[PDB]
């Protein structure tokens, strides 16, 4: 198991523009295209992303391409976040992956309300952070996925992703 496989399990793989759980235009492996309700706009974003005139459908390889970029950028931004880096730095590999996954999903803006949960992680108070993470819109709107992420934050093992 690793961040790519993990996120690959959580976001799936779709080669054609689709709407995510929030109803936004996305493609590939959870690659958000825009929060705009306009399909054209989404398609434009796609075109900008891939670097060609696609008409909403991409190849597997392309999809993977944007996914690599996505993971990398997420990590990179966590590292540029003064509030985030310390957290990340304090965690073991598995847990870090959970953190990247979370940010890949909700973004820094998203991660912004997790202050208290992040702190419990920092203090290595696993169970408490776990309870805390659950009290959030994030958990409420994507409870299955949240639950896995949370088990990883709590346990430090990939058990939750075993068998998926
Ligand atoms: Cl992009
Ligand atoms: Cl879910
Ligand atoms: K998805």
């Amino acid at each position: 198991m690793n961040i790519f496989e993990m996120l690959r399990i959580d976001e799936g793989l779709r080669l054609k523009i689709y709407k995510d759980t929030e109803g936004y235009y996305t493609i590939g492996i959870g690659h958000l295209l825009t929060k705009s309700p306009s399909l054209n706009a989404a398609k434009s974003e796609l075109d900008k992303a891939i670097g060609r005139n696609t008409n909403g459908v991409i190849t597997k390889d392309e999809a993977e391409k944007l996914f690599n970029q996505d993971v990398d950028a997420a990590v990179r931004g966590i590292l540029r976040n003064a509030k985030l880096k310390p957290i990340y730095d304090s965690l073991d590999a598995v847990r870090r992956a959970a953190l990247v996954n979370l940010i890949f999903q909700i973004g820094e803006t998203g991660v912004a309300g997790f202050t208290n949960s992040l702190r419990y992680l920092q203090q290595k108070r696993w169970d408490e952070a776990a309870v805390n993470f659950a009290k959030s819109r994030w958990y409420n709107q994507t409870p299955n996925r949240a639950k896995r992420i949370i088990t990883v934050f709590r346990t430090g093992t990939w058990d939750a992703y075993k068998n998926l």
